[PDB]
């Protein structure tokens, strides 16, 4: 009754930066070859989406944002083989073509078909399946799940379990997987180590879960909002410190607390200063610091290279280093096997119509993850 | 005959920066508790010693420099248990106390008892064994090998094989073992990967030897001195580029050549610009870049954190990551077993009196290592 036809539905359009989302009707074109149309079930409010509003992350406007979601396939285009109509799926904001130099690498994950390095804000064929008021609406990261119906390329969606709580497992599309994978797959947190986590939101808490799951003896969470310490200690943080509660540079404090530096530090905020700070506080000869936060656009940090020369390892990662299409189904299947918990990340659950409310909440500090259930 | 006595010998004292070494007689005190007085046989001229002269590496002046050496123990002091009088040893500019948390970690090697981070230019007890002209003379990295006799702390020296050619294995004391281990231990280069090496001096060529021994498929040598290309090809470099031999950024050129970026890149120069360039030229999703060169002192680089978020791993290392007191006897035993060659590194041989002429060979570019004989 809808396959092969234009679907008229509501979406959250962003016409310009630093303005709230306009909840209006959009025209969703039917899926083309190797494309998939998804009926959204639940979507998360990631800071990454807020970065598009604030101008921190630059992508073509106007746009339908969102990338943390899980829906059910409405219709598939010609040549789609990995998902069928009626399958539960998760949009992958990092694709997995399987044919490129990174996808074939056994330990690489930033597939080259991504729309992040140089945002084109379209499908793979370079066109927009979205229309609002007759104007075409750009895509976001190949997902654009801030809509009741979206279209993704087959490389940007994975099939998850048919018996999946779609209102929880949507966090596996981004927030949880990024933080958990950064700790387990990127940093490679060892048993008994000391970990520092800068930022205690959805991704930062997920990092903490990964470190505790990896057996970290100490997990020091850092945030300038102490209202976040409670949740952090719930999921594994052994101590929480507030840089504003220190007279000297936070890194010096953590060097003391760790008796010479932490084994693994994580920047999970998106500031240049914290990125260098988080690298500074890990052990100068065998420490590892992982950047997870998104920096401001086109904008450099200044850092003493002699901080690496002593033996430090500094690395970043997209989506926790997880190969998206291989891993997102494995994580959904692990979550239901009670391998880890997603519920500690969900603080608010709202109607999609109240999407500017869940965003106002993230900018005031009151939320970790606001799920939007369609 | 001289045990427990003050010894007069020639030494190259550096009085002020950017000045020639002054061959003067100096009073070498006898060894103290856990100290070893060593007679020098051969010492190499490292670019690090020139950093002291130029001011690139700030260390207390006046100083007796030198850290590449091999010699024979004059005498030991009370409580020394690892080296007897007259054993062939190598001073370790990176000590291995074996009791801090670095020495003791499975991969760390920048022992906290080092004199690099906060150089005081003394022994472990804070005093100088060098008297020249009624003045205490600073040490250098607890080695000060630019002297017919020196006194090193027991944790800064390693007994090596008694049949060792000391005019060759002094390079295991720094130049070779640094570049070699940076490739096989630090970067941990893979079978059949593509390697880029910025800098084709003594340390840069050793990286090539490590890269080749690790099974590299392509080893791209980068140097602005085309006269360095012959020796680089001779030790395993498949190609050689002059950055001044391209119109694009050198990192664009290497990215084309590598079809998307190299697997492993090495900065073996000591320039801020080439550190970032060497990091840019490896694969954004799984490239590894190792800094080996010494940057200008307290001088700061500017790089884009988006280079790391995509996946890139950025690290540095001292002495190729080798635990010094452990590795120097093994590495001298592998040279005995013909498992690598030091002869391609030795381009010049001069007497100790010709130290100033040996430095000008390096400053002129005409040399790899000049080996001073005592
Ligand atoms: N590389 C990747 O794959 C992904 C990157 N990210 C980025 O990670 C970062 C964190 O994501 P979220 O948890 O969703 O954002 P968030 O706003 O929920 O959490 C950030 C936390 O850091 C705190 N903070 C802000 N400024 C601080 C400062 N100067 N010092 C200490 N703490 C400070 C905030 O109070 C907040 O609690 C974002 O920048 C996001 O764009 C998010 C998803 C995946
Ligand atoms: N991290 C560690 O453990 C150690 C660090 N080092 C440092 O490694 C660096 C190299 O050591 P050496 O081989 O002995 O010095 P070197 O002078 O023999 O080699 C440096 C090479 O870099 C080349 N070069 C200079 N500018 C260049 C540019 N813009 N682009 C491309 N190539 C350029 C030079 O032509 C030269 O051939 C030094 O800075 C040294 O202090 C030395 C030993 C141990
Ligand atoms: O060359 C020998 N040692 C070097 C190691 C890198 C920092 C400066 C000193
Ligand atoms: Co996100
Ligand atoms: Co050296
Ligand atoms: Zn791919
Ligand atoms: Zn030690």
């Amino acid at each position: 009754s809808t396959a092969g036809k234009v679907i008229k539905c509501k979406a959250a359009v962003l016409w310009e930066e630093k303005k709230p989302f306009s909840i209006e009707e959009v025209e969703v074109a039917p899926p083309k070859a190797h494309e998939v149309r998804i009926k959204m079930v639940a979507t998360g409010i990631c800071r990454t989406d807020d970065h598009v509003v604030s101008g921190t992350l630059v992508t073509p406007l106007p746009v339908i944002a969102g990338h943390e979601a899980a829906g059910i396939v409405e219709s598939i285009g010609e040549g789609v083989t990995t998902v069928r109509p009626g399958d539960k799926v998760i949009p992958l904001f990092t694709p997995q073509c399987g044919k490129c130099r990174v996808c074939k690498h056994p330990e690489g994950n930033f597939c080259l078909k991504n729309d992040l390095s140089m945002p084109r804000g379209t499908m793979q064929d370079g066109t927009s399946r979205f229309t609002c008021r007759g104007k075409p609406i750009h895509h976001f990261l190949g997902t654009s799940t801030f809509s009741q119906y979206t279209v993704v390329d087959e490389i940007s969606v994975a099939k998850i379990d048919a018996a999946s709580p779609l209102e929880k497992v949507c966090l596996i599309g981004c927030g949880f997987s990024t933080g958990y994978g950064s700790a387990v797959k990127v940093a490679k947190v060892t048993q008994g180590s000391t970990c520092a986590v800068f930022g205690l939101g959805g991704v930062g808490l997920s990092v903490i879960m990964g470190c505790k799951a990896a057996g970290a003896a100490r997990i020091i969470g850092v945030d300038i909002n102490k209202d976040k310490f409670a949740k952090a200690k719930e999921v594994g943080a052994t101590e929480c410190v507030n840089p504003q509660d220190y007279k000297k540079p936070i890194q010096e404090v953590l060097t003391e607390m760790s008796n010479g530096g932490v084994d693994f530090s994580f920047e999970v905020i998106g500031r240049l200063d914290t990125m260098v700070t988080a690298l500074s506080c890990c052990q100068e000869a065998y420490g590892v610091s992982v950047i997870v936060g998104v920096p401001p656009d086109s904008q450099n940090l200044s850092m003493n290279p002699m901080l690496l020369l002593s033996g430090r390892t500094w690395k970043g990662a997209i989506f926790g280093g997880f190969k998206s299409k291989d891993s997102v189904p494995k994580l959904v299947a692990d979550f239901m096997a009670k391998k880890f918990a997603l519920d500690p990340l969900i603080t608010h659950v709202l109607p999609f119509e109240k999407i500017n409310e869940g965003f106002d909440l993230l900018r005031s500090g009151e939320s970790i993850r606001t799920i939007l259930t369609f």
